[PDB]
């Protein structure tokens, strides 16, 4: 409960590039007003202060708030920081309109229970007129794995469970994506690009999408499930620009990756272009078209 | 969803345990009536068949039971198992009384989230004069545990976090028990037994109580926490009794261990005989007297 606020502070890919963000970028944060939906602990809101902020605002409907609340005094930044507890879309704020928006938002595979609905209201409603939003570009990917040992594990599983039948099964485990640490050396493709997101320039609207790809096949092999992840860039106006990535070949985050299961693996060879369409809808579900079957899939 | 009876199926000391007794027992089962109360997937009940029932049903409230269904036709068990939806506190039998219960109803610390009550219910209302209920016999212990670089990652961690401090945080972590697998090689004392069950004389009156304990220090060390495990026996009319234990000197199973943080960890030696106090209370808690400290956690 605790322990999960616990968990995203030493999660260091992502706090630290929020951090290195924040204090290598201080121009961006001094003397401005600063917005933190979402502020869990707070975190976020003290390093903005600490980076010259004339006023931060943290946000958050948890209970968490009144933790951040002692939090921010015991590091006397009462001064600078003002924590609200309540929804974005509901709390009033002590000011019309704010510089730069921060906020630590993304879920599982990006948007899967993501706070970004939220952060997107608050852009439209509090940001001034040349006023920004970080981190400001997101991507999401998707890669081709091969791994049947752990296909077995999932599916060829149930044709005998101590000596009986249960097949059936196979297709309840399917429909349910995984979220998990892939071992790199089972990835078989290249990564191909699915979305792009600018925080600027987005609605809601854009986060539900469809998107044609072409996996590059760099092994013969069978693909066994499709991966997916995303990539975080503070950009705008920084003089020190800060990416990290949430896939396979990176440093593993608490968001780890997302598998997409096949019900039925198929054999690819290496320098193939594979083919394939997928389209995220509003939980989230996440249908998926390769190989001539089309699954939905969704995280539970 | 589905994934979760898929790791149970998977935990072998938990299946298994359950498999030997009832395949090693036949005469247990030979031409009975029988009660699987939470059945699941059905494997219980598939197994009571298996080895002889004259009837088995398998009662469970959740979606699983629709699988479950298809699982025994797959098998084609429908003449010997049949499968009811719902609480057993609610449902239709068709019949008046069983000769046998058996349920997997087992909640971390044995009694967190457990389905214990349930097949109390169905004891008192369901089980003939003289019939069975396994497993018929449970115990929970208590052992110290000694590990500073754990206490050190989740309490004085919270003293700097990336420069600020955060010590308020210790308060809102050390109420939350932690469900774990321990390093055996962290146990600082022998075990104590805090807590016997048999399931036929048992009432869900004596799972609220309160036991003092002593326990018999085997490393001069610095004691940081208290972790507590259960153990399961089939014993009433066996002539293949079987155990399992969820200890952390035996073999892991989903049930791991849970962990009892000490705010302030105090200094014990070799031969100490420490004395303390535990309480469970109806979701549980937990209250810990020891060091003359008193703590009670929950386990969220
Ligand atoms: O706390 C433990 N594991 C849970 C954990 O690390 N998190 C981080 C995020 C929230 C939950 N695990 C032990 C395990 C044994 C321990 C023994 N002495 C003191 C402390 C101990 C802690
Ligand atoms: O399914 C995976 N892990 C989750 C899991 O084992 N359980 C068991 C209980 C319910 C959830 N993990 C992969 C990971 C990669 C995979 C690649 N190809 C096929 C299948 C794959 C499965």
């Amino acid at each position: 409960h605790y322990g999960i606020h616990e968990e995203m502070l030493k999660d260091k890919i992502r706090t630290e590039s929020y951090r290195d963000f924040i204090y290598q970028n201080p121009h961006i944060f001094k003397d401005k007003v600063v917005l933190d939906v979402g502020c869990g602990t707070g975190i976020l809101s003290m390093f903005a202060a600490k980076a010259g902020a004339k006023k931060v605002l943290g946000v958050d409907q948890s209970e968490i708030l009144y933790q951040a609340m002692d939090i921010i005094r015991l590091n006397k930044l009462e001064d600078t920081i003002t924590l609200i507890k309540g929804k974005i879309e509901e709390v009033h704020l002590p000011v019309e309109k704010v510089d730069v928006i921060i906020s630590e938002w993304m879920g599982y595979f990006l948007l899967f229970e993501s706070m970004l609905d939220s952060v997107l209201y608050a852009k439209n409603k509090y940001l001034a007129k040349g006023g920004s939003v970080y981190p400001d570009i997101c991507t999401i990917s998707l890669v081709a794995v091969s791994d049947v040992n752990k296909h077995a594990d999932r599916i060829a599983f149930w044709d005998d469970v101590y000596g009986f039948k249960m097949s059936c099964m196979k297709k309840a485990v399917i429909p349910e994506a995984v979220v998990e640490v892939l071992d790199p050396k089972t990835l078989i493709s290249e990564p191909c690009g699915i979305k792009h997101i600018d925080c600027h320039t987005t609605s809601i609207s854009d986060l539900e999408f469809s998107s044609d790809f072409t996996l590059k096949i760099t092994r013969t092999s069978m693909c066994t499930a499709i991966a997916g992840y995303f990539d975080i860039y503070f950009e705008k106006n920084c003089h020190n620009r800060v990416v990290f990535s949430t896939g396979p070949q990176s440093t593993k985050t608490h968001w780890k990756q997302t598998v997409f299961l096949l019900e039925k693996p198929f054999s690819v060879k290496a320098g193939e272009a594979l083919k394939g369409k997928v389209t995220v809808h509003k939980s989230l579900t996440v249908t998926l078209t390769l190989n001539n079957s089309t699954q939905t899939y969704g995280l539970q």
